[PDB]
């Protein structure tokens, strides 16, 4: 399925080239501009654990998830991955725990040492 495919066929987008964050572009977005540090970014997403369980979805809430890029308001994989996206792009990200919740995990659903799968759509980005 999609998690296996990004694991086996994804591109390493980390600066360290340690394969901690792998990406596949599923829908090409608009133009050539990606957001910059500090921009307010609006995304839709769904996350799955490696046991197949969905652990989160903005779609199911009927509102986007909004954060300021590059400020550690989200897991490292998201700051790195969303920074590579164009407006309107949909991607898959496969996130090793060192770029996610590490040994701590995150209650109630994310265990220790969890590799996470996300589908992310970049809806919009704007400077404040
Ligand atoms: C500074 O480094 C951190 C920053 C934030 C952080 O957690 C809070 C931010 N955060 C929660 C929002 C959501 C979408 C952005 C992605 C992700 C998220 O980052 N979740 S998640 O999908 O991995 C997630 C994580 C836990 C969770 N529990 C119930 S639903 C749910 C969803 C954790 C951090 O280190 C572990």
């Amino acid at each position: 399925g999609a998690p296996a495919t990004v694991t086996e066929q994804g591109e390493d987008i980390t600066s360290k080239k340690d394969r901690g964050v792998l990406k596949i572009v599923k829908r090409v977005g608009n133009g050539e501009e990606t957001p910059m540090i500090g921009d307010k970014v609006y995304v839709h997403y769904k996350g799955k654990l490696s046991n197949g369980k969905k652990f989160d979805s903005s779609h199911d809430r009927n509102e986007p998830f909004v954060f300021s890029l590059g400020k550690g308001q989200v897991i490292k994989a998201w700051d790195i991955g969303v920074a590579t996206m164009k407006k309107g792009e949909i991607c898959h990200l496969l996130c090793k725990p060192e770029y996610a919740y590490g040994s701590a995990g995150s209650l109630p659903k994310i265990p220790s040492n969890a590799t996470l799968f996300f589908e992310i759509e970049l809806l919009d980005f704007k400077g404040e």
